C-alpha cells in the first residue's frame, strides 16, 4: 500500500572517545514493513564484529567504548549510511560520518604576541591541530584568577577585557603597566569532559613608540592573508583584521557585494557591533555573507585586509508529490524542494541506485514498467548532507 | 632648446636608523639648465630643517644621523619628489618614500610546535610585526650552538633539516629523538647590522598515533587559510601547507592555469623541488605567477589549501617620441612603451600638472595655445613606480 520512508535519519558527524562509545539509530516505516540494512560508505553491507561493532534492537547501531589496542580505522574511522527497503523499492538514508577518536594526551600554549603601546592586542591559546575540533576554549584566567570569558553566552563588548567567541582574548588599549600579567587558557574536551589549564603563561612584550609607523599586518616581507571562515546560523561570528602602528590608527569596516568591485560601509548597530579592529556579528542570520574589507588608516598611511564570510544554513530535502500515480506512458514530475546554504552539488537516486542526473528536478517522458519505486533527492554541501524521498506507482 | 630630463633619479625606498642617516640624490638636464627643487608629493616644498635634513654642494637630499629624541615625523616620515623645471616646462621624479626608523630594543622567540609522528615539522621563528620589514632570520642552531643550517647560504633539500628562503626551519618525518632537542634562531637587524639570539627556546612536543585522523590544517574551523604571497624576480619564493594526520598523507602540488579552473600538475625538476608537503622555486620568473593548490589526500580522507603566487620585475617606462615637433592643428601624441610587473595603475601629467588620463595614450584632437609643453607616463603599484618625460614644440 505503501513504501518505505525515512521517521528518523542518523545524524551527519558523530564523533566519540574509546572510552565514550556510540550509538546510531536508523527508523523507516511503511507497509509492509521495511528492513533495516546497515550499509558502509561505496556499498555491500554491515557486519558485526564482536566487541567493535553490534546491531540492537529497533535496529540501532551501537559502537561500544573500546581500549586503544583494538582500534581499526575500517570500523572507527568509516563513513557509514542505513538502507530500508521493502518490495516496492528501496532507500538509502544521508552519509553517516563516523570518527572516533582514542584518548591521548595533549597540552594547550598561549604564545606572546608583540605590540606597541596603546592600541589593541590579541592574544590566542594555541592548540595542536589534531585535536583541534575536539576541544574549544571556554575562559581565560589573569594572575589575581579574574575570569573574563565564564560569564553568559554573549560578552560585554564595552570593558577593556573581551573573550571573543572564537575563544580568543582581546584587550583594548593596552597600557605599560599590563605587561606584568600574565594570562592562561582554559581548554575543555567535549568528550572525555576534562578540563585542563594552558601549560605555558602568555605575555605582553609591550614596545615603547620612539618613532612613528606605517600599519604593520602579521605577515612578513610580503605576505597578506585573506581568511574564509564560516560560522551557522544563529550563532557569532568574529572578524580579525590584525594591526600594529603608531600614532593608534582607526578602523573602518566595509562589506563587498555579488559581483562587485566596490563596497560600502557597515551598519554599526547593536546586532553587529565593532570593537577597535575586530568586528562581531550577533546572531549571524545567512544574510551577512559575501566578501569583508578592513581598512586601517593613519597620518603615516593606510592598509587593507581581505576577509570573507559565508554562513552555513541546515540543508532539507522534500521531494513532491510524495506519492504519485500516474498511467502508462503518461509523464510525472518529482520536483526537490530544498532549504541551506550552501549547496554544492545535487544528486538523485531510484531504488537505492544512483542515476547520473544533477539537476534539482527530473522529468520523464513516458512511464515504463521500470519506472516504480522509491526516489530520493540528494543534497550535500562539503561539510554535511540531507535527502528526502517519493513513490512512484502505475495504473 | 631642449626640455628638463632625469639622468639619475632615486630609488623608490629608503631606509635606515638614527645613527646611520641617509641621502637621496636626483639631477636634471636639459637647455639651459633646469632649476631642481625638493617637493612633497604632497605638494609643498621642503626647505632646511637645522640637522634634520638639509641640501649639500651639489643637488641631492641628505638626513643627517641624529639622537633618538631628535625625529620628526613630518620629515623622517614621508613621501618626496624630485622636479625639474624651464621656460619649456616641469618634470617630477617618482615618488620617493622615506622612512627612518631609531635604534630601539626588541626580541624575538621561537614558539613550540605540535606535530603527530612521521609528519613533516616547521619551526617558526616569532619576529614582532612592526620590524618584520628589517629583521630577518640568519641562521638556526642546537642547545650547544650546532647550527641545523644557513638560511641563503647555500643548500641542499634531501637532508633531514632545511632552512627555508621564508626563514623557517624544516624538519622531516619527526620522531622520538627529537623531542629531547631544542630549536634556537638567531636574526638579523639589517640596518643596525646587529644580530641577537631569541628570548626563547622552542622544543618538539611529539605525539604517539594511535587511531586514524583526517588531514588537518593550522586553523580550527571554520577559518581555513588562504595565502597571498609575492617574490622579487630571480629571488627564491617558498610555498606551503601545513598537513598534520595519520598515517602520513601524501601532497602533490597542482596550479590553477589562467582563468579557468582547470588544473595543472607543478613539475618538480633540478629547479623547482618538494620537500614532504612544502614547495620551493628557486631563481622565480614572472610566469610563475596564478593560484597554486596542494591537493593532501590521506587513507582516511582528503582536504585542499590555496596559495597565489605574483613574481615582480622592476618597473620602467619609456615615451615616443622623445620629442615631438608638432605643426599647427594636426594630432600628436606619445605612446607610453614599458616593461616591468605588475602595473595597476598608469596616469599622466601636462609640465607637472595632473591631468587624470588613464590608458596609455593620450590623444588630443588638435593643439593649441596651452597644449606646448613637458609630458610624462608615471606607471605606479604597491610597493613601487617608475616614469619617463617627453616635450611637444608648436611649429
Ligand atoms: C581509551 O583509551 C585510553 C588510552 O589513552 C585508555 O586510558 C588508558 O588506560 C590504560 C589502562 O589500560 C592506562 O595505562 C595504565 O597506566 C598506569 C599508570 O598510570 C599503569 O600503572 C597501568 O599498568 C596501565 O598501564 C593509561 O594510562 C590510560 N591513558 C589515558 C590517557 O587515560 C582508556 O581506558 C580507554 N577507554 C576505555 C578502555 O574505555
Ligand atoms: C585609507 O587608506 C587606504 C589605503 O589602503 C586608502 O585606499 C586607497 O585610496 C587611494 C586613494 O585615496 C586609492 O588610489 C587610487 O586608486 C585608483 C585605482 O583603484 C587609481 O586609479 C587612483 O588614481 C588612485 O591612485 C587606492 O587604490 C586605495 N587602496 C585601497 C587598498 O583601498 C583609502 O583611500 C584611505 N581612506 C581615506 C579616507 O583616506
Ligand atoms: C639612536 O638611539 C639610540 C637609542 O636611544 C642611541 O643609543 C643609546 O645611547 C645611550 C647613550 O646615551 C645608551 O645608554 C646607556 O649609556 C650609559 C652611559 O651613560 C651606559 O652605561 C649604558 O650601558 C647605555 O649604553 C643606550 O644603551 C643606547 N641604546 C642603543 C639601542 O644603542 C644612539 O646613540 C642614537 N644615535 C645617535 C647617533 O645618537
Ligand atoms: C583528494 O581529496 C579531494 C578533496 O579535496 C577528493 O575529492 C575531490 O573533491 C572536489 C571538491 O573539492 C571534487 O570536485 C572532486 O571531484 C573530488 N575528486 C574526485 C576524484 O572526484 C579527491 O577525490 C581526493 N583524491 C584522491 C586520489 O584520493
Amino acid at each position: 500500500q505503501k513504501g518505505p520512508v525515512f521517521l528518523k535519519e542518523p545524524t551527519n558527524r558523530i564523533d566519540f572517545s574509546n572510552s565514550t562509545g556510540a550509538e546510531i539509530e536508523c527508523k523507516a516505516s511503511g507497509n509492509p514493513m521495511p528492513e533495516i540494512i546497515w550499509i558502509r560508505s561505496d556499498g555491500t553491507a554491515v557486519g558485526d564484529v564482536p566487541g567493535l561493532r553490534q546491531i540492537s534492537s529497533d535496529g540501532k547501531l551501537v559502537f561500544p567504548p573500546f581500549r586503544a589496542e583494538d582500534y581499526r580505522q575500517e570500523v572507527h574511522a568509516q563513513v557509514y549510511a542505513c538502507l530500508a527497503r521493502n518490495q516496492f523499492g528501496s532507500i538509502i538514508s544521508r552519509d553517516v560520518h563516523v570518527r572516533a577518536v582514542v584518548q591521548q594526551f595533549y597540552e594547550s600554549e598561549v604564545n606572546n604576541e608583540y605590540v606597541i603601546r596603546g592600541n589593541a592586542a590579541v592574544l590566542k591559546c594555541s592548540i595542536p591541530s589534531f585535536v583541534a575540533d575536539f576541544v574549544q576554549v571556554v575562559s581565560w584566567q589573569d594572575e589575581e584568577g579574574q575570569l573574563y570569558g565564564s560569564l553568559g553566552d554573549q560578552q560585554g563588548t564595552d570593558g577593556k577585557y573581551l573573550v571573543l567567541p572564537s575563544g580568543e582574548l582581546h584587550i583594548r588599549e593596552v597600557g605599560p603597566e599590563d605587561g606584568y600579567k600574565s594570562y592562561q587558557c582554559r581548554t575543555k574536551h567535549r568528550l572525555t569532559g576534562e578540563t585542563r589549564l594552558s601549560a605555558t603563561k602568555g605575555r605582553l612584550v609591550i614596545t615603547e613608540p620612539v618613532g612613528s609607523v606605517s600599519p604593520q599586518l602579521s605577515g612578513n616581507g610580503n605576505q597578506e592573508h585573506i581568511t574564509l571562515t564560516r560560522v551557522p546560523k544563529m550563532g557569532s561570528v568574529t572578524l580579525m583584521c590584525p594591526a600594529q602602528a603608531y600614532p593608534v590608527p582607526f578602523f573602518r569596516w566595509y562589506k563587498f557585494i555579488e559581483g562587485t568591485t566596490r563596497k560600502q560601509a557597515v551598519v554599526l548597530n547593536d546586532r553587529v557591533k565593532q570593537v577597535s579592529g575586530t568586528l562581531i556579528i550577533k546572531d549571524a542570520v545567512v544574510e551577512d555573507s559575501g566578501k569583508y574589507l578592513c581598512v586601517v588608516n593613519n597620518s603615516v598611511g593606510g592598509e587593507s585586509v581581505e576577509t570573507v564570510l559565508t554562513v552555513t544554513a541546515p540543508l532539507s530535502a522534500k521531494i513532491d508529490p510524495p506519492t504519485q500515480t500516474v498511467d502508462f506512458g503518461r509523464p510525472a514530475v518529482f520536483t526537490c524542494q530544498y532549504t541551506g546554504n550552501p549547496i554544492k552539488t545535487v544528486s538523485w537516486m531510484k531504488d537505492g541506485k544512483a542515476i547520473g542526473h544533477s539537476e534539482p528536478v527530473l522529468r520523464i517522458e513516458s512511464v515504463k514498467k521500470e519506472d516504480k519505486g522509491m526516489y530520493q533527492c540528494f543534497v550535500r554541501n562539503d561539510q554535511e548532507s540531507a535527502e528526502a524521498s517519493a513513490e512512484l506507482k502505475l495504473g
